[PDB]
């Protein structure tokens, strides 16, 4: 609706997590404050140019790392996107595994998620008196995870191509017993605080979301257990990585997602009652 | 309490769910609205005669299903079932089926449940300073899932005489990662939105409480995974065969609940310190 | 910051659960008021001399036993006893048995914990603009667990020496489908309802907490399923062996925890951001 500067407009959304605070990546760098119905988003959107297409860059945790998964307004970040035109979205994460081979610095694109958040507060944009019950078999979508994938391969990063994500409420990490919980019985490869319910309201937002996850620790299971500090720092000396993959990737996102390959970009169709 | 108009009692309730949101049931009909600690219930609840048999009709998302699960005030409903007197309680409910015997179209009476919600925000009307433990283990209404047994049976239709129903918390449906987990892991046999907290709020206030549920989809392990127009458009299609079996179980209601067989009948006396 | 009496101290926090409301343990017992950002603690501090030792008891659930485990104030229960200078804390549970070697009558010191709370409300003390993620790995007070132990062992009482406690958001307990899953999938030992969130504000407090838990009940597996009154009377049928245990550890307690066998002592080192 209202946005300040007026007009602003951008085709691709990238949401950062832990160590991706500035868009290192965007040209002619606009600050914009984007009205939305549920208060402030993380911090101001920044929107440029990669390579002719406009992106906006929002950091999840705003500038600085301060506000934690818990406490973030992932109704206002959603509603600012998509207010601004956005088609795509790629969220970049850091992700802990529960599995020998997805070692730290390799990147995963999951297709899976396990929702063990508890305190989100809000799961939906749709309170009533439209229900609306969006489909989320197949959560991610599938045109952005291939090209993310292929972007990985082409710059000789190692990419896993599939991957469960269990999200937890946090911000503790897991104990031991939870973490065997989520490696052995629910068989989860990589563990996070910040997807749900971010990918929910992406997805009744009828956006192409898709996770660039970089793994940063072995939770529990490793000689020492995962800190916050470690996740950081691993996070930090990695960030050139991700950017190159973001600078691949981008301009080749100029056009619209395939409708095949994007199970919610027509969600609302069959969900609302 | 206060009700309008004033002087109302009945002594069967009934809470329909998706589809059934008028009572064609009842003869007589009055509109009644109840005062409640907690505001508004769902919609007026509808008062009226079965055959000889008071009953009180409230449709758990309101007429025109206008509140999803997560937003139903389900403390005010079951207190206002409670003031008008009711003992029974059947509940009429759409679920997914995790077992490919129990097909779309056939009736479930479970008989047990696990509660995987977790933004309901109240889960008991006891917040001290009486402290309330109910004892759950069995936690339906064993004389009410005995007589919808029966009917189902004489009137020809396939009703499961067991089941465990997970709640989830919507409002999507389930990833296949997760549906994974409720079938294979926990081994339930139904998935719905809607059983938690009403059924610990019907034990609470020592009411005998069972689910009628029919089978709309099989969550996401069909060709097509489910969606609400799916769920809604079978409901739809098979809600007479609910309305035979609430005409035929509702006069043998005239009575009490057994107390041997009502789990929740005297819930209080063990429950409270 | 202020307390009423001014000037209050104590090194030893005692908090009390289900049975124990009074510190039959301290002397020269003073009330004590203590402000908390969060408002009111559960009840008045107790604050008084165990051989030479000062220690403040608290009540979690009140006096009367008026609060139930959703509506304790953990934020502001932890943050009054920090306030007033305690390093160690003793809590004193009750819980029931996954297993049937621990009996009721047994003392269980955990050492792990699954958390399926779900209404808490606040999990943290920080919600920005500093970051904070413990490590919880090995969530309780090593050098505290083996100190209640070896009391247990010397007075005869039978303690056993590990356990992961499964704790469950209540106020009614579990189905049978439910109590399935703790014990037959996730593998947990016991159960109870107060665990979390007090045990991550201790370790974010960099408290040295452990647990000391009376195994009151079977859960759904016995003869008759556990109820309230159940619980009640047995922990006051015992609670002389836990003012018993109380009496014997605290006065080994007038020094400082080992931080090599304190996991949570300097958690705030690498936990913050
Ligand atoms: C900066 S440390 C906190 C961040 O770590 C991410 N994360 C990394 N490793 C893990 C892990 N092992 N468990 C949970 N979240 C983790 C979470 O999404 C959170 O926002
Ligand atoms: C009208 S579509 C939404 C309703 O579907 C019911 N339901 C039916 N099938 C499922 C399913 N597979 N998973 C969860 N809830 C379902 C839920 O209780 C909800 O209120
Ligand atoms: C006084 S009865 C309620 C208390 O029982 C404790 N508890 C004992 N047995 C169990 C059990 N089987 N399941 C859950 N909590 C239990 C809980 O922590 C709660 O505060």
């Amino acid at each position: 609706e209202i946005t300040r500067p007026p007009g602003v407009r951008a085709h691709v959304g990238v949401i950062g997590g832990s160590g991706l605070y500035d868009p290192g990546i965007v040209e002619n760098p606009v600050e914009v404050k984007v009205s939305t119905p549920y208060g402030n988003p993380s911090d101001f959107i920044v929107v440029g140019d990669v390579a002719g297409v406009k992106v906006a860059f929002l950091p999840r945790h705003g500038r600085g790392h301060r506000i934690p998964p818990h406490a973030i307004n992932y109704r206002a970040n959603i509603w600012a996107l998509k207010a601004l035109g956005v088609k795509w979205v790629i969220s970049v994460s850091a992700v802990g595994s529960l599995r020998e081979d997805y070692r730290p610095g390799d990147f995963v694109v999951p297709d899976q998620f396990i929702d063990m958040t508890k305190n989100r507060r809000h799961y939906t944009f749709y309170d009533g008196p439209v229900t609306v019950h969006v489909s989320m078999a197949d959560p991610f979508c599938e045109d952005l995870r291939q090209r993310l994938i292929d972007s990985g391969r082409r710059l000789g990063y190692t990419v896993h191509e599939r991957g469960t994500y269990v999200c937890i409420e946090g911000p503790r990490f897991s104990t031991r017993a939870e973490s065997r919980v989520w490696k052995d019985v629910f068989k989860a490869d990589i563990i996070g605080m910040t997807l749900v319910p971010e990918i929910n309201l992406a997805c009744e937002a009828q956006l192409c979301y898709a996770t660039l996850a970089m793994v940063t620790d072995y939770d529990v299971w490793a000689d020492r257990p995962v800190t916050a500090e470690e996740v950081e720092r691993v996070m930090i000396s990695n960030v050139e990585r991700a950017r190159r993959m973001l600078y691949d990737v981008i301009p080749k996102l100029a056009g619209e997602p395939e409708l095949e390959r994007c199970s919610c970009c027509r969600a609302l169709d069959t969900a609302a009652i």
